[PDB]
């Protein structure tokens, strides 16, 4: 009865809030929602594997529509030896350290690794974030190349260079057409014992006021599979008005789709594995301001993550 | 290749009809449809489990839209010992004996059992029935507490008290805003040998003409997993105009969404397991009348249930 | 952890193009898309099985909407002995050799085989093709009976007779109501060693200019599960203006929904299994013309199929 497909997944019960209305839910300052994902990992052969993930989001109490299931991921991974790998279809792409974009991606990905230095090249389109709601003609294409070297036993540094074509992006709720963008950046990720010190800087060369950077300190040994593991970190975000932030890997409430004059503030988050494969995560963004000094709304998070 | 997720499901081919048009399908007196559900039961750890169910409904011959898959269930079950259990997310809630509501429920559920007496407390929102099509602000919240005691070896009696906040409910196809409702009720379920005698009574204290009750007799040993098992029962429904019937557990064609002056009539249903995990079910509602004596339309059912 | 359900599926990355715009994508002459399907094969009992398939289509770069998951197949298969089989629900029906229709089908199917001669009878509605977008009342019902005999060790010939009721079909993008149609046809499928020579002819007796036929030659031993297997074939299509072509089993770009005066041209396609359960398929339709001699647009195909 067993085949080549292995079924995994996760469940999440998340709470989001803010001191002002509209940050997470329209005309309100709170949002409680749940997520259920089921992933099918299939072994096509010894060197080829295919991953299909079905995802469903619902809001607690929202019965206007059902929780429609959408194919979040659909891609095939090829292992062309021991150092070369390739992806094609609908997968997850991390542009740089994830500050610019870490979300769904349609296209192809090429990997050339050496266990101490890694080269990744991706060509395709972004799906979520400011790239959401764009047709194929209106969606800018991303030609991304990235370098990642291991500076220590587990610390790593790297950089990237990306090229975005003309397309429509969501700027403060308004889709505007932008010219070509050449986005380059660098990142660092140091991890000594339990201490963590990471940072990332990115900028679009041709667009002014496009600089965005982040930096944070952490301490912990969090692992959702191990009970009792905990983590604490506090990171600072400084992104300008024209900084390309489509779907960031971090949990700040402000990106290109929500801000018209950039974002600048701190965020403290904690993690705790209450049980095995069960983790409690909380976050609190404070001192949120625009690049002109205008105060923004403080935001806070609390979610429960179940892994199976 | 095996993980923590076990895949189950069911399939149904159902036929519904009536002597008048509009009871089941608009502008017609018949409805043939099929249902396919796939459920993923996952063991997060020794004391935590998560259930995700994907459901798809289609009509025989309706090709206007595809059979969109919706996440019917998405919840996590915790076992806090041997007597305390907890649920959270999108699950199934039975308010009382199921006459008032037995369908999808967003919120949290707490269980305290003793193997002879059980206490269940739920807080959240109803999704299907008269609560369908309501946003989070317009969906009334349910604060439900229920008691269930075992009066015999397998017979049981119980009661419940529910509190519904202000919200919009579907009354005869029209969504009207209602004030707070305090719904209380009692039920009995006697099962001696093969004979079954059950009944339920519920009423909203502050709303007049809100009384609803049912009673039925049965005889059989139906079990879909066992071939040759059969069941027959005949039950009578008497629900008034303002009686809260959102999504009843029984198969009467008339509830709050379809009736403007209540429902009152009999219903005879039969069950038969033609094969293992295959069951043939039929039903026939007759003598359907309003609370004022106006005749309603007789309805009849026939479905095939496949379990896997 | 293992149950009665076995999980299979497939993934596809397809490219389609033409010399004229609108053949595959509106206002463009190209279309790159991907497909991911997950099928759940369940054993209800020793003689009953149920199949549920979840399907998701996405376009590379189209982020206007998510890849909604739809239940492509939902049906139950019964084995009433060793020669009689039955299907019910949403399955795949091949009307004749597949030239007229080979796609989703709602209804019931009966099979009576003898390992050398087979009789198949289906009653229901077509879902895809020219039958897409039709409600239950507007969808014509198909009463189909088919005969298939084995003329050689692996060659086979057969025929069919179909009866279509009044209903709406998509004719060149316009849904028109048509009277009853009695469609009959014959087919032949010869397979000697690696050579293949097949053909099919169909016609609606009461509709004029409803004749449609195809013929092709092939050579290969293609099997996606075996690496290195390859196939080549070239087939010719001659279908008239009123010929019923709802969802053909072949890959010609022109059918009843796209053509107003029929289709007539050649098509050469190749297959190659680059890896185990991975296959590369290409096609090229050329010399496309109408039944009046007006030139149509040449089309070409290229897809990658992954099986798991």
């Amino acid at each position: 009865r067993v085949g080549n497909v292995k079924v995994t997944g996760d469940a999440r019960i998340r709470y989001q809030g803010s001191e002002d209305k509209g940050v997470y839910k329209a005309n309100s300052k709170s949002l409680t929602d749940g997520r259920a994902r089921v992933q099918f990992n299939a072994n096509v052969n010894d060197k080829t594997q295919a991953v299909v993930r079905v995802k469903g989001n619902y809001e607690f109490g929202d019965s206007t529509k059902g929780s429609q299931a959408t194919i979040d991921r659909a891609y095939v991974d090829h292992k062309f030896g021991s150092n070369v790998s390739a992806k094609a279809g609908r997968f997850q792409q991390t542009i740089g350290g994830g500050l610019m974009y870490d979300d769904t991606f349609d296209g192809a990905q090429l990997n050339v690794g050496n266990d101490k230095v890694q080269v990744q090249g991706a060509y395709g389109y972004m799906i979520d974030g400011a790239a959401d709601g764009n047709s194929k003609s209106d969606n800018p294409s991303v030609s991304y190349v990235g370098l990642k070297g291991k500076v220590g036993k587990e610390s790593s540094v790297g950089g990237f260079y990306s090229r975005l074509s003309s397309g429509n992006l969501n700027h403060n709720g308004v889709t505007v057409n932008s010219d070509k963008q050449d986005v380059y950046g660098f990142n660092a990720d140091f991890r000594k014992n339990k201490l963590w010190a990471g940072g990332e800087w990115l900028k679009a060369s041709n667009v002014d006021n496009s600089q965005a950077w982040t930096a944070g300190l952490g301490y912990g040994n969090y692992d959702i599979a191990k009970k009792g593991t905990w983590d604490v970190k506090g990171q600072y975000f400084n992104q300008k008005a024209n900084a390309p932030i489509v779907s960031s890997t971090w949990d700040q409430a402000y990106d290109l789709t929500n801000t018209s004059n950039g974002y600048k503030g701190y965020m403290a988050s904690v993690d705790y594995a209450v049980q095995d494969n069960v983790g409690l995560s909380a976050g609190y963004g404070f001192n949120s301001k625009d690049q002109s000094g205008n105060d923004l709304s403080d935001f806070y998070r609390a979610e429960l993550n179940y892994k199976f």
